[PDB]
């Protein structure tokens, strides 16, 4: 066939490309058309990645913990899972800080139990119908135990852990080829979602909203270089080089909105630069769909731009609230396009503000256009989180 | 066990009994009681037969194009989709001609979101409380990846995906010999089904829907005879020839009401004749639920029977969107006894009658009754079309 | 770790502890405090016990049928369901002489439907959101076919079936340990469920229901002396020998309040005292969960107490129907804390009394308050169940 280019070129060309339609057509008639024809390509590959996450998810914990010893995954665990959620939170409150400077949006005027969900009810339930964090629970589980079968003694049980264990392997090894190709839809699909942005996208009164825009990107920009570039200078990396490695991963992540088609082109980049493989294996996967700290930063200022468009006030104790809710929801998220979204309603109704309101509901239509064009950023800090964490852990060995 | 003889006979003997019983009780007030007695143990295979067809769908596609190379996949998949969808149309339309020359029943007076909903967007989800078509859609996508793995350079992988791929094989296998085992029970089954039947028939009054019951027939042989006469005759196969290895097929499709159960039978005939076996392998269970073309006439000529009782006219455009309607409708039907009237209510909806209104109701009612009668003329057509669909292509070659 | 003793020890102390703790604390105003902290310790034992359930019910029934050639399968099998559901109604009609003689609770004042339903209209589908019944079918099922296929002359196939069934066999195993673990948290999790229950007892209004907790209680005792004594000494057992190697076995399952996690102890019992390993590897598991009697003698007691609460009186075929109602929603039960209420539900609205009506509301909730106590002595009786049956058929041979 004719494509033959790389990927990443393929899919710049047809963001390029389709940004331009999108704004010549958006001048003339022709701005409605676009919607029927053009919006079902965009839709078939959102569903596409949809489909793709939920293997992955599970099959490649439970391939990475049974490769491990279970004293070493103690050490690996514990050190990732606290930077985890130590950075997540450094990030939201760094967004806060950026949203009571610029101060967007003025306008016109079960904790425990969420904690307690987390173990499955009952797993096959909750792996087909329910939801990624008790499928990533019961994975782990099931890994260590195939760990301790295959050290035990005799030889029928042996055997049949092995082969357990090579079954599920198996699947997750299709699961990354049908990755590679649903990326060569990547182009075409790009090419419509982005068209149908712009289409939509008046450009002037969107400049009001391009202040809650600007104060996002700043934030996100200003995550990258001070917590990283610290992190990475008190423990010893050239922080240039690093980036040097992870340009590719970042670019992939912010043309394609996917945190986890990214993740098999994450792991080339992890064996190129040379790091210890059985560890990458278990923290990148657990970090693609833990670290969405950038989905964090994003709820944080939204939730302050929806309050400020209600034009309510915030206690220290509700700022906490936000904090921690937002922690919470974004562990909760899946690694897929439009989703903050959805999680961010999770927050706004922690705090108290009703998505059924119509008021904000209308301010939430505003914000829900310009989060297309927010994800692409929110999924680029994203790689960046999970290759710094894994490198900084690899360096301390 | 003293029950020895060789199935089809003892079919048939249960449905000859089960008819006259049928008849006698009707004259009489045992009439009554044997829908409380009999009915129960039909019911019992029924359900034993949409049991086994859910796993019988997905595990033998996977296989089955696991084991083509993907080129020649690319040739035979073109060919016989081809083929599938425009017999389909031919069909349902010499349904409508049939129903406007006999004029039955006049008695007293999303379109692309369908086509996008193909795609899973959970694959274990709708696999297990969803649809058909979405698995069918997993089931080739995973058996062309696992097909990529075992060529790859990699022992480890290699030797992971050959187990993943035996595993499946296993289930597979296991499901057709539980399909020889309930066929023990069928003809105790089929004599209780047709019992009641015969037993709520009244004749002379379903002597008018009888008229119905002719358009019916007479179009299901029509098209037997006319298109795979010609097809057979275009390609070069003697028919009568053909027909004597199909008998044993058809007949054992008759009796039975599944499309399904007939499916290993449906590949001994295969084995017999003389036919390569991957390609059979692969393109008859896809034939086995998606040519269910006898069905796509029946609910063409059913829909013209309910317009012409509601007594509405209609156009060129309505006419084309029952044939379109109708092809995609029998494609998403599953191959289950009784199943078709389901579906036949997804094409009403379509064209615009509402199921919900009470004077269409009846007449579906009507209609509802002698379905268990057309039901084996429909499956018997559909083996029909499955054998000399792949009996054509592979005359190609 | 410091956690080094022996299990049953651990359980022990915790219960004792717990006990006390809440006594001395329900006497001041702690008794409110306790139930925010303590009782989400408790929920998350029970959640973990849930989630072992299902895996274990299919995978270990799919590897013991399979062990086992057909024929030997139908003696076993046939004899141990006779005696199964013989010894159910024993228990529940002692139960109603039981009432009948204490009288407690006076106060002031689709049959073939379900029998028809244990087969599974989807497998899949039942088996991930849908109950334990239609599993335990098709997992028979399942078994017998593997084994057809392991005799078969071709190999292909034969390579097939093995690796599928050490692939069911190697979840299995996992299972078993991950139950051992979950043992380990046992100790705080029953101290904290035991102190809970303690802490809302109020003793002598107890008292009344005391009547109630005597009768079950005396129940209970009379059916392990009476039934399985006559039935030993029928076969040929000494009685008292047998119940020193129960004694670990009841004991286990009297501190926690599974059915299941009992499971792996009763069959390291079942290897100590020297049995055929087949044999005892299809039944026990079975009787897992067919062999609730216990639960059916409490369901029989609670039904009367309900029933004078309401003041009503029973004709011989309302206690036929309680009886008969009875065995078929302990067999639908499921091995966890606290079914047996949910399940008595089931049986209360077969005879004809109302769950919404609030007076017989407020008498079930005094009741289901108890119901924690009762919980662990039906779960004692149902592990002797187990292993007196299990070892009768052993000792016909
Ligand atoms: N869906 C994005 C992140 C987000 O916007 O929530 C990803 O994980 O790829
Ligand atoms: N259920 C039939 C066809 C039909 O009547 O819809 C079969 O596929 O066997
Ligand atoms: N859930 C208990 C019995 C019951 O109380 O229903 C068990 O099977 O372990």
């Amino acid at each position: 066939k004719y494509i033959e280019y790389p990927v990443l070129q393929k899919i710049l060309i047809g963001l390029i490309l389709g940004a331009i339609v999108g704004l010549i057509l958006g001048h003339y008639g022709y701005a409605d058309a676009v919607k029927t024809y053009v919006k079902p390509f965009g839709d078939l590959f959102v569903r596409l990645l949809k489909m793709l996450v939920m293997p992955i998810v599970f099959a490649s914990l439970v391939v990475g913990a049974a490769s491990i010893s279970p004293a070493r995954l103690g050490r690996v665990g514990v050190k990732i899972v606290v930077y985890y959620l130590l950075t997540s939170a450094f990030a939201v409150t760094l967004g806060i800080i950026m949203a009571r400077l610029f101060n967007p949006g003025a306008g016109i005027h079960p904790l425990v139990k969420i904690l307690l969900d987390i173990v499955p009810t009952n797993p096959f339930g909750a792996l087909a119908n329910g939801q990624v964090c008790p499928t990533i629970f019961f994975a782990i589980i099931l890994g260590i135990a195939i760990t301790y079968l295959m050290n035990s003694e005799n030889e029928k049980v042996r055997k049949s852990a092995e082969t357990l264990l090579d079954a599920i392997n198996g699947l997750a090894e299709a699961m990354y080829k049908i990755v590679n190709g649903v990326m060569q839809y990547a182009p075409i699909g790009v090419f419509a979602l982005i068209a149908y942005v712009m289409a939509e996208q008046g450009v002037k009164v969107v400049g009001e909203l391009a202040k809650v825009t600007a104060a996002v990107y700043v934030g996100l920009t200003l995550q990258i270089l001070l917590v990283y570039f610290v992190l990475l200078k008190i423990y010893g990396i050239d922080p240039i080089s690093f980036i040097k490695k992870a340009k590719d991963a970042m670019l992939t992540a912010f043309v394609t909105r996917s945190s986890s088609g990214t993740l098999p082109v994450t792991m080339r980049v992890a064996k190129e630069m040379g790091i210890s493989e059985g560890i990458y294996s278990f923290t990148l996967p657990l970090g693609a769909t833990i670290n969405m700290d950038g989905t964090a930063l994003y709820q944080g200022v939204s939730t302050f731009f929806i309050a400020n468009a209600l034009g309510s006030h915030l206690t220290v104790g509700q700022q906490l609230t936000i904090v921690l809710t937002a922690v919470l929801a974004s562990i909760c998220t899946a690694g897929v396009p439009g989703a903050g979204a959805i999680m961010l309603a999770m927050v706004l109704e922690s705090v108290g503000l009703p998505l059924t309101d119509p008021n904000v509901a209308a301010a939430y239509a505003m914000i829900l256009g310009i989060d297309a064009i927010l994800d692409m950023g929110r999924t680029m800090v994203n790689v960046t989180g999970d290759l710094t964490g894994t490198a900084i852990v690899a360096k301390t060995e």
